[PDB]
């Protein structure tokens, strides 16, 4: 009856030439939110990676394959600009993409900003891992996770990842029966 | 003056169960169309090459104007119906996938996990549907109003809609 | 100082003659709308090409690479019919696609007509150019541009295109803090 440990990858894509300090804010927001959403013992695998496609692919692959993360989330590099290559790297290492995540994350942001439709944030499956691209700003990250997390535990179940147990005080997750 | 026969392919991707899904599909489509209908119904195992082969037969040999699948459209490993669909289609129609997810998202948050799509193969429209009767009706209710015109444009047979049951819409040509 | 000139590409996909004498109506609608939305001096680069994928590809590439267009828009040929190959050509010349534009354009039209979901209109980036597929008719074109234009100046900023100065009397465009 012991809850399974959930391994979670947190990948910050950054050239480290814009933020200076506060380079950890987005990652900290990610860990805070997921820590409140899950009852499981959690182990976070955090890495800062330059905006180089192959490096991001390698990092994602390591988090899924070596660290056995059930969930891997990225922050940064998901707009129309030249070095925003995080969605491309994500698509390359996933076997199946889940367009519904990209749709909902834009719809969620589109409530606030018209430029939400510029986002290329996506999600996909690599083996027993769900990878999702998150926004860059802590407030945006929270709103995004609040919107998409209710579908995540069931998704992780279906791809045969470990069994997330939701803190229902903070978020609701739906699991279809039968 | 005679209505054209519409050929409709029904592909169930998956034997102690009733195919409530297959029945739901034929029931709903029979309510929505006035035409004489011929259903080409097949059960196929969750193998990509086999689903591709079945889709190809329904479009090419049976000359189906509309082909619908049920099953195998989630994130799980053996859910390969959307892959098979993309393989046999020349054009995909992302609007269908968007609307089907938006429709289901009204009721369950896990709707965003669906990879259901739609595309064109020659004169056939192929659409991936859900797995349960209730969700199938909700799905068809949402996307059917656009189907007759789509079939018109790809040069399929002319569907005559039962307006009592579903909205008929063809834009000004 | 003064405003930068915005270069705009307009590509009409036309299988020669089904329109008749109406051959020009879509591109003018586009010209009128953008002239109303932007304060910048504008230079349009217009071309009609046959419904052949390679020709449309070459034309888009010319507008982006040679005419240095900040915005490139196409009209027509984005439905399910066989010869509607504009989105395929668009995808081929773009480096990144922007699915949010396609979603919004379909949702906008869906408030009007159920057959909006048949559209394969898309948008994407080629270097410093934003390319967007627009509808075929003047009415739909205005409705489409009205919906998507608020996101365009900022997108063009991000891809290092010229700086659009919006006529805020006619349209509002968002640039985040």
């Amino acid at each position: 009856q012991g809850m399974q440990t959930i391994h979670i990858g947190v990948l910050s894509a950054s050239d480290r030439a814009s933020k200076g300090v506060y380079e950890d804010l987005s990652g900290k927001a990610i860990q805070e939110v997921l820590s409140e959403y899950l009852l499981n013992p959690l182990e976070f695998h955090y890495e800062i990676v330059a905006d180089e496609r192959d490096l991001i692919e390698k990092s994602l692959i390591k988090m899924c394959d070596e660290y056995q993360c059930d969930l891997v989330v990225t922050t940064g590099g998901t707009g129309p600009a030249l070095r925003d290559i995080t969605p491309e790297a994500t698509k390359k290492v996933c076997q199946k993409m889940l367009p519904g995540f990209g749709e909902l994350m834009r719809m969620t942001s589109l409530k606030y900003v018209p430029t939400a439709i510029l986002s290329r944030q996506s999600a996909g499956i690599r083996n027993k891992s769900l990878i999702i691209n998150l926004p860059g700003k802590p407030k945006s990250i929270r709103e995004c996770l609040e919107a998409v997390f209710p579908a995540i535990p069931y998704c992780v179940d279906l791809i045969l990842g470990n069994y997330m147990q939701v803190n229902e005080k903070n978020i609701q997750a739906f699991r279809p029966k039968q």
